[PDB]
């Protein structure tokens, strides 16, 4: 149908139809008479997996053939959404598998809905990671995945009463088939035990064991024969009255069980604990048996780079340690000189209640040798610390990675940063904030170490994917080279003069628009005006994140609405989406709040279809690759300085939705990409936030000063949003009057102001496509291929290449 | 090589091939330069799989069109084995596979060792159903086998220091290629609750929800291209702090995790009532889903029969009860009358400890609907009772299915009679037993209901497959007939004086022996001489199987070379094997007996090879299939009585061994086959035991006039084969000299001189391969076809056809 999906050759249709039916009889045992849209869209899998497999095999042979410096990206989480669209448009395969499905009678699109998303993530840091894997494998790096295979990934999300139920997502239930379980490779993983001291060095010894099975799955670049692997543990009990024994089997097992659903929040729980240990002890040694593959570890750097995603596999450094020293045998100087120059980390945010500081009793009963490694790094870094600055004796607390307290802690940042050559922030104003403020010191001592690598998120997944129409008007124009090159897309600046793109841009995002509103009433039986401006803000709910202040503004134009009510305003939709974590008390009221407000606005006669606001149940990878594509406005409007890059934003911009936005993360390039002019900037800078803080926050003086956000405070308390439980939202509006942290009254006025002037520009369909156009065509640095290609350069000491293999 | 093991065609040949190497690529991800001996292994196993797709996809849609009568065969165990030999013989593709392989490069029979056990049962009722579901596919039959998916078989005994150490069986780690899940028909399955009565009945309300997921596993017949299936439920939770909740969802899953491993011994705990129920809640369903798609239960009973193994799954009849009455809505009388000519009983063992009694508070909490139900049946039965022997109170108590007492039980075998149209013992004798004891009052109500069906086994696994080379030898005189159809074996009667023959069952039997020879210095490095006499007792460790009566024989012989060590005695290899209960602590102090037996005869230097024992460990299919055809001697010594049957018994007799054996059992029905000349019986018959039953059992009597026994108890109880350890068997000394149930050294007299015979006869080869060719050729009776036919005619009004479905 449309070229950028690729050819369907007669030949290839036909291949494609015979392994299909020969799927669906021989791998489901099944035919045509019995068959279930499931049966069908497992056949489909398996036929499209079949391709993956030649090139997955000469992939791995080439890189054994050629040894080049093989890059570890650890996690614990990988939100990768679904493998079936994703892969067929890396091989090239969707238009011929639409017409082979077609001439089956089958509808190809139905069959992709039948697909679970991995969840294997909580939000923005795992999805980071399925981007960085997709385009590793785009440049031709030698990269591998490594992460922990949960049974159960992040929980859907039903809406009870306007209340968020959790249920336990079961992914796995059906069966995975683009996964291969790797039992050969399972390796030992050791607990608990004791430290002896002996004349050959210290032993770890009385250890309980727990296998760990690896998961492979493939990663395809962009049709350049490349596959790379993302490799899963799953955790085994051993095979060493018999009845319990045979069932306690389960606890080993747990610990691959379930992903931990806090987004930007440090739970100090032991099973969290073992996880991350779980996937760097396996990791760790499956690496050096790679190594050793190809005694002499002083090349050690020179074949292997391990990036650290967070502080979450933070263990690796003390593990490598503890590898090299207790079994290898070299002397501490060198194996810290390997461990140094072999890891990178990546911070990701500065709020100190997600910073992962671990008890040390933890640490002692569970890795009583790691503790023993960190006590041995700590003491050496401090040595260096007052050689540097003679009787700087605060300094030398401050950056310990041991804190003095109630209860002794490790400083998991300070062990990351003390044991890898480069630190990294995730968009400017985040890596200068890490300078300036939570690791000064750090920076003070080894300033080379710290660097920026602004995220970005793939093109294919998150426009070409996603987003068809989109692609194609833009293939018409300039050709396919930009998906696997975005910069390109600057071309379409001589386009915004053009009648016939504007024209073709604002008819692909219309056409989302009715998709999306069918999607809706479809799914979900709520009634949407396609012809409103769709306004959006889907991320993890948060208080940082500040979907209040959004639920301030709908409060706004709704009583705006009610005061005069005969008076045009630009029709909207309000949509807003995202899960809390299950123990976020005050997140699970954001999210009944949202329905409150829609409980009202939604059934007022007088409003009519002007707004609408709607909550976004279960909002996931799939979820975003339906509603990013539809979006005319584009909520990013976290308290500048605690978003530390945001890429939802990103897919926004790529996708054709203006963005309303506090100057934070990456917010402030993707301005200073497309010009201030093209994005409704509002708010506190940092340095706002600064002086508030210094003179005191005090939202009694806005609550006095504002009496339109005065009203809507008195709403609240007085239950006209809840009536048979008038105070039912009072935790809201005590923590906005008295114990807000994150300043939602200070930029209420901006931020209603400007929601104006998007008002304004919508009602000139020709000039909001227009600077849609500008957007679209500067949002080229944010594709992960320049995200990773400066990692590759900078600090894994590789290049990347867009060479194809030979398929 | 051989011709019963089918044609290797050249296209059939290549075809093999390309199918092998396609799986190993697509299938597996491998090529041939990283394969370990596994994957090849999984190739040729989904290489055969691809062949049984067609039948079995026939085969189910023919009983869709046709609608024949079907079986259901209910069971909490299948011990089924390896599954890629048994597929390839029933197929005709072992000797097409053996030369694919071949022309790879690969030894078939390494690739088939690598096969786990499918280890879902104990020993011989497990075993049964296995041989059973054979003989219905070959027999053309629409049935199925219905049980659970355990997680973990029969535990893998390791022997340490002489004792047993049990280690889980988790045969499921590397997959299991012959399983299909089928999540499309997962079913609900309820605990708990209460029961709530209304208008319209009673109601089963308050429930805890565990879900069945079944998994499909094909069942060829012998080259009839029918293919049947065994249907094996898995436990799966519902999908609906959080952590917590995830994890606790192993608590329903732990339904399906693992085999009691209790040989004929009752343990009345919940998990295996819930064990019990969960099978039959899920099969029960869907039979009825399958009865509806062919309101008029009327004809029910012509379209469906039930077989109960054993009383495990005894609650099929309030089970079916419950929803005919309370779901159904019908009448009370009606559904009885359906469910009575629906269900027919095999009872397996008369032992006492053996028997199902349930405590009514397990009922009352986990099942309060059932036993309301099993109430109702008791009363409207001893109504009947009441009504047929007026006046005979002490008959109405005997007879209840409640049991009075300490705590109050149901006795599932009363259940299980009342509400059958037949109930089956297992061999002659045992049902004679059967009706003149422990069931006595039942017969004197409904004789009708009383049957035999002597048990058997199916000669493809037993003869074909384990033994293809006394296969081949009686195939090259009778032809290949007799594989379907036993009975043929007499033919071979007429070859009794046939030098060649004589000459051919003699040199099988050697080959088989120095091949089992050869198995066991590899894979345990112990050295046999392979021109002794191979005196095997292999089946469970039990009290009535009397090892320990195997063992004083032992003891004997080498206390009689000890004293006339320059004395000729036929050499001997004694062999004994066999698993105990883990919690049967006389069953553990056998296995250490015979251990320790072995420590002292097999290392004194005067006996030489003249006298060996060993333990044969980790008794399963697999090794049956490996040592049964290398016996010469098959131990079948069980007390008159207890053995309800036996299996391994007929096992033995149709591979080439003569039995020494009490009448017992299936023995009585062997030797009155083969002629009593031709069989070693010894001992006491039933009316001998039941005699000295009467006057009272004292062991004294037998040591007091006994020389020989007087010394061996004087040895084990000195120290003489535990010298470190002077008093370890004093535990068995008690029971023999005080508490012996089975009589022992009542049998010892008979037994050694019965031993000498067969001695004297071994030093005639001639004569002993005579009597072993009168054996085989009266071993037809007991194949499992003929049982099966026998079942099918007599109880389930159904006709088994010989003749092929289309290829
Ligand atoms: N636990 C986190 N989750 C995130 O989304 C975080 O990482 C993302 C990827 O770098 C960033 O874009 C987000 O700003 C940050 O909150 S940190
Ligand atoms: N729990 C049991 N295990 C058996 O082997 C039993 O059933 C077999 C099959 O009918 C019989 O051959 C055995 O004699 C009997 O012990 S009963
Ligand atoms: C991109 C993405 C996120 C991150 O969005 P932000 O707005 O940057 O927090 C979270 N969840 C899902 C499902 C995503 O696709
Ligand atoms: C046949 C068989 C049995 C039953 O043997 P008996 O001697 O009848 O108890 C037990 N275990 C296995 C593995 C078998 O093959």
């Amino acid at each position: 149908q449309i070229s950028v999906r690729g050819l369907a050759g007669v030949e290839n249709v036909t291949e494609l139809k015979k392994n299909f039916n020969r799927h669906l009889h021989f791998t489901l045992v099944k035919d045509r008479n019995v068959a279930t849209p499931r049966d069908y869209y497992f056949a489909l899998a398996h036929t499209v997996r079949d391709h993956l497999v030649g090139r997955w095999i000469r992939t791995q042979q080439h890189y054994y053939e050629k040894d080049p410096k093989r890059i570890y990206y650890l996690s614990l989480e990988f939100y990768m959404g679904r493998t079936l669209q994703n892969t067929m448009v890396n091989l090239a395969l969707e238009n011929a598998c639409d017409e082979a499905t077609y001439q089956l009678g089958l509808d190809m699109e139905e069959l992709e809905e039948i697909e679970e998303d991995a969840g294997l993530g909580n939000g923005g840091l795992g999805r980071l990671a399925a981007c960085f894997l997709d385009s590793m494998a785009t440049l031709g790096l030698a990269a591998y995945g490594y992460g922990i295979r949960y049974e159960f990934g992040i929980f859907n999300q039903k809406i009870c009463g306007g209340w968020q139920m959790e249920e336990a997502d079961d992914w796995l239930r059906y069966g995975n088939p683009w996964e291969k379980a790797r039992p050969e490779f399972t390796l030992p993983v050791h607990f608990y035990g004791r430290v002896e001291h002996t004349s050959q060095g210290a032993k770890w010894v009385d250890t309980q064991v727990v296998l760990a099975m690896p998961y492979d799955t493939p990663v395809p670049g962009y049709r350049n024969n490349v596959v790379n692997t993302m490799r899963l543990w799953s955790a085994k009990a051993p095979n060493d009255g018999y009845i319990q024994a045979v069932l306690d089997r389960n606890l080993a097992e747990n610990i691959s069980r379930v992903l931990y659903p806090n987004d930007n929040f440090f739970e100090g729980k032991e099973l969290r604990l073992k996880q991350e240990y779980f996937v760097v002890a396996a990791t760790l040694q499956d690496i050096i048996r790679r190594f050793k593959s190809s005694t002499n570890f002083d090349a050690f750097p020179d074949k292997v780079a391990i990036q650290l995603n967070d502080t979450h596999p933070s263990l690796a450094i003390p593990e490598l340690m503890r590898v090299l020293v207790d079994l290898e045998r070299l002397d501490w100087d060198k194996a810290w000189e390997v461990t140094v120059k072999t890891c990178a980390y990546t911070n990701h945010t500065v709020l100190p209640e997600a910073l992962e500081r671990w008890p040390v009793h933890l640490l002692e009963t569970l890795l009583p040798r790691h503790l023993q490694i960190i006590y041995e790094i700590n003491q050496r870094f401090l040595n260096r610390v007052a050689a540097a600055f003679p009787g700087d004796v605060d300094r030398l607390r401050r950056m310990s990675l041991v804190e003095e307290g109630a209860v002794k802690r490790i400083n998991m940042a300070h062990l990351c940063i003390a044991g890898s050559h480069a630190v990294n922030g995730v968009a400017r104003i985040h890596s200068e904030i890490l300078k300036k403020t939570i690791f000064k010191d750090f920076y003070e001592l080894e300033p080379h170490k710290f660097q920026n690598k602004t995220n970005g998120i793939t093109p294919r997944r998150w426009l070409v994917l996603c987003n068809p129409g989109l692609a194609e008007i833009i293939a018409e124009r300039i050709g396919e080279e930009y998906i696997s090159d975005l910069d390109q897309l600057r071309k379409l600046l001589s386009y915004v003069d053009d009648e016939a793109f504007i024209r073709d841009v604002a008819k692909v995002k219309q056409e989302n628009k009715l998709k999306f509103a069918a999607y809706l009433e479809r799914e979900y039986k709520v009634h949407i005006n396609p012809n409103s401006l769709f306004d959006v803000q889907v991320k993890r709910i948060h208080e940082y994140k500040r979907q209040l202040l959004n639920c301030l503004h709908v409060i706004t134009l709704y009583n705006r609405i009610k005061k005069e009510p005969n008076k045009f305003v630009v029709p909207r939709t309000v949509m807003i989406g995202g899960k809390a974590a299950p123990g976020y008390h005050m997140a699970k009221m954001i999210i009944k709040l949202i329905t409150a407000i829609g409980d009202v606005v939604n059934h007022d006669p007088v409003v009519g279809d002007r707004l609408r606001v709607i909550f976004l149940e279960n909002y996931r990878v799939s979820l975003a690759e339906k509603v990013i594509p539809a979006a005319d406005l584009s909520e990013q409007i976290s308290t500048a300085g605690t978003e530390a890059s945001g890429t939802g934003n990103m897919k926004f911009m790529l996708n054709g939705a203006l963005t309303i936005g506090t100057m934070d993360g990456a917010n402030v390039e993707m301005a200073e990409e497309a010009g201030e002019e093209n994005f409704f900037i509002f708010g506190m800078r940092v340095e706002d936030v600064d002086r508030l803080d210094q003179r005191g926050y005090n939202a009694q003086e806005y609550y006095d000063r504002i009496p339109e956000l005065r009203q809507i405070i008195e709403q609240l308390s007085s239950g006209f949003f809840s009536p048979k439980q008038p105070d039912l939202f009072k935790d809201i509006v005590n923590m906005l009057m008295h114990h807000d942290r994150f300043k939602v009254f200070a930029d209420y006025e901006e931020y209603v102001k400007c929601q104006e002037r998007v008002s304004a520009l919508y009602k000139n369909p020709r000039e909001w496509t227009r600077m849609v156009i500008r957007n679209i065509a500067t949002s080229g640095k944010f594709s992960s291929d320049r995200t990773i290609a400066q990692y590759a350069r900078e600090i894994w000491g590789v290049e990347p290449s867009r060479q194809r293999l030979p398929a």
